């Protein structure tokens, strides 16, 4: 077993019993940017014997950077310990607790004793009682956000208990994993925990969201008991079906649905709420609902009933001309306020609100490709094209929405792939040329981290300042480009920087 830590501490033992100058000081260039990064079983093995020993042959020769290195030595860890959290909350968690134990062992007493031993400085920017206040606050809340967002989730999972309905206020995107991105934070950004539990918080904050979404929907008053039973059809199918239990269903939303479904014109029929196949596909009728002397569907949620409307698409059909001034009154408004918007927090919002559940925006792209195969659309179908590519594909990137490194290959790959993807649709309806990789690129974008980069690259500057003025006067450390290239490479490595430095 060799790493990294233990390279540079076996290499740095044999030092201790100016050929030691251009030993230990290439060695400290070579661990800083060491390409593998250490296992919390590494660190927590190998912290001990390689910081006493820094820290007395830092005593012996006294030079800056061993008096850096030693001062900063637990954040430059944090930095390049590696995180894998596993997809059961369980596994996360308890995965989670072993690095704040690591970190915990990393910023002991005993290191404070060490680095005041050798006369060094323990209120380091990196240092251990910084790196240990910031990762606790850190972990702690995550934790607490984390499980408060897997409470108020749909837990359709084989792990018991009833799932919440009523209980949801809509949250944003972005509002859980917000304080977690704070400047404060800057200075632990590119650590690997922070990333990773940041990848974990959206997956779970961001399925919260659209079921809040849904759920707001399903307990309006001003639609019509057809649109709210049509709300509660799609629900079940998209959040509350497994393929391993057939249906999960609370008893007051199925009696809630029960009694607002017998309102209902027996002209159009409607499925209980029981357990193969989705129960929206089980809607039979044949009135046109879509007509606005006919007072069925809620003229704001008009989306919701994909059966008619899917037929409508792949039919080409034809529709009375005030059911199509009601359409393109509400396809025109909704694609106007997703064409000028730059909040992903309102597209969801509005396109939930005019019934384009995501599964229903996949049935569309599908009625639409598959009309134009066997046929050129009316301003219906091509409107429909519109909100339906966009609407899939930022349904697409908002279960992964995060202020954290991957969202960048994420959406790099989702937007490359956007127009391709029922390519016939986005040439014919105009979203052709890059438009919808513009559209997306500016609703969906990801996050810009050059002040959190900027921040560390700061204070990691302060620390060299104060870490040679002490231990040399005039301040020539051959080890800054060292220092920064590591900045410089994570930039571009993981968020696609250019790079640049002032
Ligand atoms: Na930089």
């Amino acid at each position: 077993s060799d790493g990294p830590m233990q390279r540079l501490l076996a290499s740095l033992a044999g030092l201790r019993q100016f050929l030691a100058t251009a030993k230990l000081r290439a060695a400290m260039a070579a661990f800083l940017l060491s390409g593998t990064a250490i296992a919390p079983a590494d660190a927590r093995d190998c912290w001990r014997p390689l910081l006493e020993h820094l820290c007395a042959l830092h005593r012996a020769h006294g030079l800056p950077e061993t008096a850096l290195l030693a001062e900063n030595l637990p954040g430059l860890l944090v930095h390049r310990l590696v995180v894998a959290l596993p997809e059961a909350p369980d596994q996360a968690f308890r995965e989670m607790e072993v690095i704040k134990d690591t970190i915990l062992a990393v910023t002991g007493s005993d290191t404070s004793h060490a680095l005041d031993s050798a006369g060094l400085r323990t209120a380091a920017a990196l240092g251990p009682v910084r790196v240990r206040q910031c990762a606790v606050e850190w972990i702690d809340r995550w934790q607490t956000v984390t499980k408060s967002c897997l409470a108020m989730s749909p837990r359709t999972s084989i792990e018991a208990l009833g799932e919440t309905s009523l209980k949801m206020a809509p949250v944003p995107l972005g509002q859980p994993s917000a304080n977690l991105t704070t400047p404060a934070y800057s200075l632990l950004f590119p650590a690997p925990f922070v990333q990773e539990g940041l990848r974990f918080l959206a997956l779970v904050s961001n399925r919260v969201t659209l079921f809040s979404a849904h759920l707001q929907r399903i307990d309006d008053a001003t639609l019509t008991p057809l649109t709210r039973a049509l709300f509660t059809l799609a629900l079940v199918d998209e959040y509350l079906t497994t393929p391993e239990r057939g249906a999960v269903v609370p008893p007051p939303l199925l009696a809630q649905f029960q009694h607002t479904v017998r309102e209902i014109d027996p002209a159009i029929m409607i499925p209980p709420l029981e357990a193969p196949g989705t129960l929206m596909a089980r809607v039979r009728t044949d009135v046109a609902v879509f007509d606005p002397d006919v007072p069925f569907l809620s003229s704001s949620a008009l989306a919701v009933f994909q059966p008619a409307v899917s037929s409508l698409l792949q039919l080409g059909e034809q529709p009375s001309a005030g059911a199509q001034q009601r359409l393109l009154a509400l396809l025109q408004q909704t694609w106007t306020l997703i064409q000028n918007t730059n909040s992903p927090s309102v597209v969801i919002n509005t396109l939930i609100d005019a019934g384009f559940t995501p599964s229903h925006c996949t049935h569309y792209l599908s009625a639409l490709e598959g009309f134009l195969a066997a046929g050129g659309l009316g301003e219906v179908q091509q409107l429909f094209g519109c909100i339906a590519l966009a609407g899939s594909n930022v349904f697409g990137l908002a279960r992964e929405y995060g202020y954290y490194a991957n969202y960048v290959k994420t959406f790099r790959r989702v937007q490359g792939a956007s127009e391709h993807t029922h390519g016939r649709l986005c040439e014919a309806v105009g979203l052709s040329g890059g438009v919808l990789s513009q559209t997306l690129a500016r609703i969906m974008g990801p996050a810009v981290p050059t002040e959190h980069l900027a921040s560390l690259r700061r204070a990691l500057v302060g620390e060299f300042e104060t870490a040679e003025r002490r231990f040399s006067s005039g301040q020539p450390s051959l080890l800054r480009e060292t220092a920064l290239i590591w900045i410089d490479v994570y930039g571009q490595t993981h968020w696609d920087i250019t790079p640049t430095t002032p």
